[PDB]
């Protein structure tokens, strides 16, 4: 009660804001709802094919001018990330009392949380071998992404490592809704004004998550503490990511960075 | 139709979000809605009377600990201003294409625009003699405010100086809606991401304003350039105000600043 309602409201916000759920993604990856697989990108040729219709169906990509394969893929990563951020902000608007914070605090929370949330949600569209892209019309292999030149392969691999370990907790969409809401409502964010309010909201979300997990996964007893540890793991994974991003900006000078990402990484830690 | 439609929608946002319009204020200040005037505050006694129900109807002031009349009035100033910031934020959300900017840009625009807008709208509740407070239930005299000790009287007087000259343009609420929308949609704000989008929106607002002025004030010809100059004046007024605010923080160590105002003033330019 109250937590059941809270959980359901968060879940519905999740379902309303994310086109690609873990449900849909698993359904595609196992082959039960499609009957014809997504287009597999695993090399230069198939990437080129995918960009002329098979996966992205426009005759000029509307991405920055690229001079090599690795940077092209990096730009694709930026596109996915930007649209996930967009969805995450819209999702945050439906969290109880998020919209009632100061606008500045909303911006702070999103700035410092979206990457943690993105890395958590990636596991829904990732398996050992690769990841879904373009709402599941494409599947990019992990071996291809490992084959990109340093430092871009270096940035991509850790997300696979984390996602594969995170998928072993076998959460479903209704768990993940509460998990990512709690990621966003973090009181530890630099420059937050109303820390106690945000901590109280996170308090509620996490109580609802504990409740929801005992209902949904009766036999997994220690699922809740591990998930809290997952949050801490995510923070460090983002720290490492940010370090590599710094190195990119230093050493890959005309690799362009989307303005939203320039803002997020601006002054970050 | 095009600019008439834009204008009217801005006007409706204005009418839906500001408790005190120039219409209401002039009706109260001239004595037409009154039959008996607002409670005049011009010294400590009337301030004490007003704070126990007559004007502010609470039995604990909920203001920070203050040790003098000047700081007490400064805190009242903060309260009025914070509520105006809240109203302006809601008003900006209803401006066409404001809500469509990145949240970072919305926050930047409000951060650097609210004081300019507040100083413009202050003229609606001011005459030579004082100003309305608490939705027109109170009237605080300018001579009382001059009687506060430096630096507080110093910060307040220039707003009167500006407002009295601004009231000589005989604008009405429907002009002011477009004027303050244009103040907020400033492309010149430090740290704006999408400058051209904001400048296009402001262009629309300003064209609508010129059109609306040609309809509403046919015979007052140089009104539009003068208003452009008013915007520049407001910028200079906010520079001076902010300088004085700095000297407050340097030299009035027992004076607290509301957190939202602390945010606006931290790192401003
Ligand atoms: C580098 C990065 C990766 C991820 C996850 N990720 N990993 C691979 N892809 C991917 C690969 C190929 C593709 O298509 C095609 F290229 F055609 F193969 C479409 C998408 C992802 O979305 C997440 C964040 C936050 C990243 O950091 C950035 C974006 C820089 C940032 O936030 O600034
Ligand atoms: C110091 C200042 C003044 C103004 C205008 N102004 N002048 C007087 N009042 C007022 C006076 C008396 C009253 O009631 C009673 F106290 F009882 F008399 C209630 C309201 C205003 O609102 C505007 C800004 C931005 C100010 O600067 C601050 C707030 C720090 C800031 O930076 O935001």
């Amino acid at each position: 009660a109250d937590l059941k309602a809270f959980s359901k409201h968060i879940y519905n916000a999740y379902l309303k804001n994310f086109n690609m759920t873990k449900k849909k993604a698993r359904s595609i990856l196992t082959g039960k709802a499609s009957h014809t697989a997504p287009f597999v990108i695993h090399d230069i040729e198939t990437l080129w094919q995918a960009e002329k219709g098979l996966v992205w169906k426009q005759l000029v990509n509307g991405l920055p001018p690229y001079k090599e394969i690795s940077v092209h893929v990096f730009y694709r990563c930026q596109c996915t990330t930007v649209e996930t951020v967009r969805e995450l902000t819209e999702f945050a608007k439906s969290i109880p009392s998020f919209s009632s914070l100061f606008l500045n605090d909303q911006v702070t929370l999103l700035k410092y949380g979206v990457h943690e949330a993105i890395f958590a949600m990636l596991a829904s569209i990732v398996n050992k071998d690769g990841l879904l892209v373009a709402n599941g019309s494409g599947f990019v292999t992990r071996e291809f992404l490992r084959s990109l030149r340093k430092p871009f392969s270096d940035i991509i691999e850790p997300k696979f490592e984390f996602a594969v370990k995170f998928n072993a907790l076998e959460l479903d969409d209704s768990d993940l809704a509460l998990f990512i809401a709690a990621i966003i409502l973090c009181g530890d964010r630099p420059g937050l004004m109303n820390v106690p309010r945000v901590e109280a909201i996170q308090d509620t979300i996490l109580r609802a998550l504990e409740f929801h997990l005992q209902a949904n996964h009766p036999d997994a007893q220690y699922l809740f503490p591990k998930l809290l540890q997952k949050m801490a793991d995510l923070r460090q994974l983002v720290t490492e990511h940010a370090q590599m991003m710094q190195r990119i900006k230093k050493t890959e000078t005309e690799t362009s960075l989307h303005p939203l990402l320039q803002e997020i990484y601006k002054d970050m830690y």
